[PDB]
């Protein structure tokens, strides 16, 4: 049951799959993966596509020559399995040389190497099919409050999205962006911290059409916010271009479990939402198999990552085609949050005296919400235990 | 030493000094104070002036006769001493009418009485002189994830914003608004939970000039935020239009400490960024004294609220004054983080061979940041021990 | 399915049920239950009884004939039901005199208050039955690092404990103490903030055996804490007298959502805890019915509770009893962790050159710990989704 | 001014001086430190010793030639420069043999390893002159429910333990053990989670006498805990052999800024709290230099540490000797909480009439406890804002 196939548009980083275990405190726990090896064990797991940073898919420092034959080899791979690529990005974060940022440094030469880092990978996305280009500014931010003047920063990183947008623009290309907010790790601090900061953000951008967000289920929750919450505004304001799904067990390190683990109820409402609300985009798996498996383990993981998504999707959908559950939303009056407040507009509801002056306030209080029975209604069915 | 008087504009709220001191597991410890003898004695500290909301002012279900009693005595309180009104807000979270919110209550009615609640106090707001006026929308979210569907919600809070947008231009007021995120408490999740959320909302507004955000230190800390971060990302947008200014010791329940009590750094920090950008509006204190204290503990707390905000303010004048830490500034580059990273344009970038083909990306990486010095300048400048 | 009856142990606090919603910021929501109605309608969801605080069952002040008719209105409920009180407690956190603490108040006549205030109920709860006493020190503690000298505190926490036991003694009494942790809210820290650190205290008193711990499921979470591994270690050392089960989503304030609720995976590896351990105490409920419920909504949400644990029993035993899941365990070594790793004993082990000179450390290091798949089996049962 | 020399018993780990900057998303921005260098360089700026973990001084995998050679250098370094070694430790945490725990690996052979590994580098300590042995178990916990039967592993850890003891106890060693507590990372969940959690199991070892604790400033907080109140129980029990001084922002990462950085009012507190305790052991920094710092960066840093302990160190003993001070503490009955409560007895205690039937309760709750005043007191000695 619950099988993973391509149409299902579950996607996973190189990165993901591919990491060797290093961690703040420990060597590699397992040799690295060829890419090629990654996207045939994938597809034969159900997966859609891979998504990559240049410097997973190109080493660092490679001729021309190597690039070229890199590419050659992945591609041979993608046309094997029938893997597809949606999104890409760089690595502004591995280096030394961005260790104060890429596109906020303080130093102005390390900030063009970055835009220039990242236009040649834009070009290599576009060649591979891309749809989204996704920008972490993990290395952007600080650990003490005089290394980094916030609004300068703020300056600088607009800046730089806006020459990205001029570059797309001048090369036709239908590429968009996604920018992914983290609250802090490995910075003290990182700039953009949540889902609200990024929207915010986009809006003073020259082209803000071209910019969306990448919101990862552990980033939010490291700031002990609600996800599904915050995905419900992306999608309010047209902005959820993409997504990274993992599990969190709250405030903590990100540590980037398989999607499922972590916080199981937040994951059944995510679900609820992504469907309910037709997302047509990835589901992209940004995940870390735990340094103790081995490779059978990493693709055990991987897998579980699939299954999970699917059980809940089906549990949601039975939980909303319920009729009990229908009628316990109309019981918590759900219809009637969905209703304007004053399509009378102001003037009639100002002249309106049973919204104020003969209002019966006790009466209203006194009525239940009835929130209680509907949520342990999504808990039988969630569990598989309705009677 | 540290003396403040009605220049500095510090300001308070009613319900602060005039907490009883009901907690979630106590009674109260104080009796109520008569807003007369708050303004009185808030003016013999040297404070600006007060802040209310409707329900403070005038007791829930006045008569107009007792209503205009009511406010005329306090008129006289403020003509007697001077005290300004610069801000005020409206009660729609105490009482059980407004369980489950006031803006995007499930239930129509409720959404119409608070608005129209509102409206009133906007009126009363205007007489009394306020130029801000703010709406803290503590009970709008959710326990449970059924409960609330949260597109449909923020529909209801942006019709709600709209209309107040409406009315005050319909009226010819000055006055403008000021939304205050908090992530939780009393909701298990609030909607617009921090600086950034809120931000993102406005922007979707019909009139979004008239509408900024009220910032207050414990809330973004509640989310383990930077808060002196998200208040530079507010100045950047041009939308810091007042501040609530207190004391919390990271994530938990909402404290309300007097100001500089939590996390002394930030506070630091933050006073740093206020007076650096010229911020000119309220330095407002939404703090409670704690239940241990007697009402002689009372003035002492609002007392210390101002005198933390003096000692800060002067370190960090000197702090930037200091010949060695504008040194230090320029040795980690942050004159340079202030520089555009290509005013030369796109093509120029491009074209640039030290941008890439021939930029010494270890010899960018071997530079040292510098950050250690600058930062230990600053702890010597606000602890008085520079030597 | 899964309907509880007075054998499965479920026991409810009559301030549960009974808390009429005032929060932090709100007026109650509910009328004041008469302690008679509370027993017939936890009776009626087959509850198997009940517990109190002194003030819950005899209001505050009353004089010694309106007490007596108190008591004998509960024992007639309490025989018209055949409902037990398995544990009582005293509330030494409500009236303002315990603003600063009871046994640890810097005010030594209120402590000594305190203790007969504790000694009375203990004579009370003999006389109804009660097995086990609770002191929860929700008021021990502080807001600011001067009020409170944490050595005096803990000396008069013991003398404090230590008088009980003597008093017990002298009695003949069969009755135990155990003592409930939480870190933080109603003071900004609170003493003994988890269970190590009550563990650890009960090793000091002069008759430790007297002595257990009440863990909270809520209260190890508002720590970020794992709740499993805390009773594991409780159990560990012989304490587990009683425990409070709830529910939390991650750090903020204390939410007592009903059981199931919040980290619904932290839930399912606890009870198969407390099974597998064989636990024969109450299965007790410190929860509040959210103050958006009416009546209604309070029995829905108790019985939601005992739901809840049946479910998550039945599916920890299917998994335990799995002979796929009993191989995934040898796979991953359980059973090697419950073996010695030197019975043998120190001199052999020197001895031992396999252990050091002939070791293969970098094949140990190569062999995975399968816990992936183990952890996808436990999710397939908990979601009864095995196939 | 602030300038530290040996007899301040300063000490340091190679490990914090010698990172070379590695975290979870980047690679090292220092090349590695000779030992040599860094006893050479901290002795120069008034270091008293430093510490090591086996692999940090001999790297692993040495030749017994090789072994010699590298103790030999350092043993000249510290006669060079007449720097201590007070404590050792041992690395069970690096090695990809160590990914499921040393003492608490579920694979037996990996048990035996590791305490065959911990005795080797004990005899060593001890040829050093070390007094303290720390345990740091950074790998002993789980990622996931199943992996770790936690009743298990703490057996595995008292054999353990239990071991070493005898080992120490055969050998006539006069060294003592202390653990390092840690809630999370690298572990999803660590075993013995907290300073009380470490105290409680070493109740239930076999020699508790040869076993205190080594608490962390940035661990405790890394749970939202007060590390002066959990120091202040480790005091009282007479189990602080050792401590880790650093600093910490909150529930995050293990951040190990310097000490002072972090939560400054917190660094005050205990200060405080040592220096009025009389503790006598090493002044031990567990930091990390920021990986934006080149070498300079890293001897500010380590300076950096030494002189806010000694600022902080002035400012406690000027508020605690200021006759004012000494007032506000009688006001708010610090004295009274150092009585005895009931040095009369148990039953004189009952037969007290003062103590319930004639006590004025609503006299003594209208008593303020003047803790504001008090804690404004030692804001203004932490700033240097006295007047
Ligand atoms: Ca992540
Ligand atoms: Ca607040
Ligand atoms: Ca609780
Ligand atoms: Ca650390
Ligand atoms: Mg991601
Ligand atoms: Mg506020
Ligand atoms: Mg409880
Ligand atoms: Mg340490």
């Amino acid at each position: 049951n619950y099988q993973p196939t391509p149409e299902d548009r579950f996607t996973f980083g190189l990165w993901t799959v591919g990491w060797q275990g290093r961690d703040p405190f420990g060597d590699a726990t397992r040799r690295a993966l060829d890419p090629v090896e990654s996207v045939r064990r994938l597809a034969e797991l159900g997966a859609h596509g891979v998504t990559f940073h240049d410097d997973d898919l190109i080493p660092f420092g490679s001729s021309d020559s190597e690039r070229e034959e890199h590419v050659k080899r992945f591609r041979q791979a993608l046309d094997d399995t029938g893997m597809k690529v949606p999104m890409a990005t760089t690595n502004l974060f591995t280096h030394p040389v961005f260790k104060d940022g890429g596109f906020t440094a303080n130093d102005r030469d390390v900030r063009r190497y970055a835009l220039r880092k990242t236009i040649r990978n834009i070009d290599l996305a576009v060649e591979l099919g891309a749809e989204t280009y996704v920008a972490w500014g993990g290395r952007e931010g600080a650990e003490s409050g005089g290394a980094k003047d916030v609004r300068d920063a703020l300056d600088r990183m607009k800046e730089a999205f806006d020459l990205l947008g001029e570059y797309v623009t001048s090369q036709g290309y239908d590429i968009r962006f996604a920018i992914e907010p983290k609250p802090n790790e490995p910075r003290g601090d990182i700039l953009l911290p949540t889902v609200g900061h990024a929207l915010a953000f986009i809006e003073r951008l020259e082209r803000p059409e071209l910019y969306g967000v990448n919101p990862e289920v552990g980033h939010e929750q490291m700031a002990g916010l609600n996800f599904p919450h915050g995905i419900a505004q992306a999608l309010w304001a047209g902005k959820l271009f993409h997504i990274d799904l993992n599990g969190q067990n709250g405030i903590k390190y990100d540590q980037d479990l398989r999607f499922g683990a972590g916080d199981l109820r937040a994951a059944f409402w995510l679900v609820d939402l992504l469907e309910s609300a037709g997302y047509s985009g990835p589901r992209h798996f940004d995940f870390k198999p735990p340094r103790t498996e081995d490779f059978d383990g990493v693709w055990a993981s991987a897998a579980g990552c699939m299954r999970n998504y699917l059980i809940l999707k089906e549990r949601a959908a039975a939980f909303r085609a319920d009729p009990e559950v229908q009628e316990a939303l109309r019981a918590s009056r759900l219809d009637e949050l969905a209703r304007p407040t004053a399509a009378d507009g102001l003037q009639a509801l100002l002249d309106d005296r049973s919204a104020f002056e003969e209002f019966d306030v006790d009466a209203a209080a006194a009525r239940g919400m009835a929130f209680e029975r509907l949520d342990q209604l999504a808990m039988d069915h969630l569990l598989g235990a309705r009677g």
